[PDB]
């Protein structure tokens, strides 16, 4: 079998990587490395707690969420850009320009949800590179499913990407998993290699 | 014994459940999933750094603690909010309408607090629940006791709960752990059954 | 071997050591707590963003980093005050008289840091205790090294400290590890024995 002191190396390790990101990769959509979203380009914001509001008011520090926090590492319930609809889109200047080589998007666990289901959580979605800086014809990096059944954190490895480097990208959600009313974005991040 | 590969299905599982809010439970309390204190309905804030206040200065940075810390998930030294006295209580909205099953209170660790005592930790309080909005006749759910001795983290089931439903529910501390002069509140979570 | 249950007790000690803020220490730098930077006594800070502040602009949201940030838990990349060079110094109020016994000095890991290089972390410093609050003779508490191939928290033990106690000390970086525009310190804790 295994030693205690082999099990203490492995849960040593195990929490090493847990502190990198919980991925251990680079994160050039992070907004605190340099990135953000760039406004013009997004979805309209959509406001998830309209009931609470209209019942209750608006608190005196009280804020929607704007897509900024997509680049956000805060990922507690609630702490997600909502837009309107299954259909949406952040665009995002990166820290960096890279060659882009995966992302990341994760939702809230299943566990800290209500019933236990994420139905607004973003379903199918793709991913662009834009060269030049204007709204052109984004080249399509790879298309994927975030997965309600899998693990919080998902990441996505394009298949066989060009060597092509972009400091611009854009998520574009095409489906969620069934929520009638709007889709919420809790983190998103982009992998590559820069410079 | 136990397989290498054991012990890392056991560490992946146990990480899991650590990033799942420590604990795998919703929590309705939690501001940024719709919750607020209703601020005409707590205890009055207490400044515990008023000696440091008075000899070094008012920080252009420095505001409060107010009951709102005790909805926020961040619990480093310090960011509680206190209240005068051993007695006090803080009224929440949640952010659903639920059947209150359980609560959780939680106060920093001995071992990141001077000389490793926490007196200022509630020690025996109660969770009411209100029917009506109004400050009527709140009904007892159950009285408990945190303890100063115990994990950091400390979860409290309501024994032979109604299914009576609530939106607003009161902390009320009754003792502390004999600091003298204040009691302070590092983060309480309501949890139970929405709709 | 190891059974399956102690496998588990293991995990859940070294889930809670992680918990206690990584390292199981109290800080008296920690802002939250009540510590302070002297910002009259702080080397001028530098904006690292300024190649996309330039070229992208400024967000209606953006500031510098100040050198409060070494005093805030968030190390997420870029959450580091930076100074212009391999030299600089930082001034802290603590937040109680203390014995200092250690100090602790964190950078953001290399696997979140491009190409893996982390060439702006601190390399050699030293702690000086201001005895009266003035710009004084600090005496030297200990010199020491961060060490870039190290974990990125890395804590440092004075060797036969006096009983002397200090509310203030110095953050003195007198070497970097070859970054040649600036330096930047993601996290400064100080420990010790209050009264
Ligand atoms: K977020
Ligand atoms: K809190
Ligand atoms: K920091």
């Amino acid at each position: 079998g295994v030693t205690e002191e082999q099990v203490h190396h492995i849960v040593k390790q195990a929490l090493q990587r847990y502190s990198e990101d919980r991925i251990g990769l680079a994160d050039y959509a992070l907004e605190s490395g340099g990135a953000s979203v760039i406004s013009t380009r997004c979805s309209e914001t959509y406001e998830t707690k309209t009931a609470l509001l209209s019942l209750f008011g608006i608190p005196l520090w009280y804020h929607s969420q704007s897509p900024r926090v997509i680049l956000q590492p805060d990922v507690h319930p609630g702490n997600c850009w909502a837009f309107q609809g299954p259909q949406g889109f952040a665009v995002v200047r990166l820290s960096a320009r890279i060659r882009p080589t995966a992302v990341t998007l994760e939702h809230v666990p299943k566990a800290l949800s209500p019933n236990s289901t994420i139905s607004s959580a973003p379903k199918d979605f793709a991913i662009f590179g834009f060269d030049e800086d204007l709204q052109q014809e984004g080249t399509l990096l790879g298309k994927f499913t975030y997965d309600q059944d899998g693990e919080p954190i998902q990441t996505f490895h394009f298949q066989a990407p060009t060597m092509a480097t972009y400091q611009v990208v854009e998520l574009r959600i095409l489906t969620n998993w069934g929520h009638p009313e709007y889709t919420c974005i809790y983190r998103f991040r982009v992998h590559g290699e820069p410079a």
